[PDB]
């Protein structure tokens, strides 16, 4: 049930450790630039993140070991506005035993995996999933 801890660099070179996000809900995505689901769902995530960032939900979109350039090109094409990290050796992918691409893990403020999602997600499902993990209620 507990999300394995990991440390990866984001696309700006910043160290991101999962446990440094305790107290927040984490929408943890594993994805590749070629994935039909990701091309569709990344824009929905980016629109939802505009609302949920200020409700204590963080997104960590773990790319499965593709190049910096391929990742950058995808992020620009799909308007990504949330943290993307590079699982350069697929170590984290292996720790989470991820099969289909993509896979999403809903992690609560305590670091517990509350749902694993491999199906297609509408923007509404993404909204409800972020609600499922946000730390209580935050005032406007």
């Amino acid at each position: 049930s507990d999300a394995p801890n990991f440390v990866l660099e984001d696309t700006n070179g910043k160290r991101i450790e999962l446990s440094d996000l305790k107290g927040k809900g984490v929408f943890l995505n594993f994805w590749g630039t070629w994935c039909p689901h990701c091309k569709k769902e990344f824009p929905y995530m980016a629109n939802q993140y505009k609302h949920f960032k200020s409700q204590g939900v963080e997104i960590v979109a773990v790319n499965v070991g593709e190049s910096k350039i391929a990742v950058h090109n995808f992020m620009k094409s799909y308007g990504v506005n949330f943290p993307v990290v590079l699982d350069t050796d697929r170590q984290v992918l292996d720790a989470y035993d991820v099969s289909p691409l993509p896979t999403t893990f809903l992690i609560n403020p305590e670091g517990k995996v509350v749902k694993v999602v491999t199906g297609t997600m509408t923007e509404s499902m993404i909204h409800d999933y972020m609600n499922l993990i946000k730390p209580g209620e935050t005032s406007g």
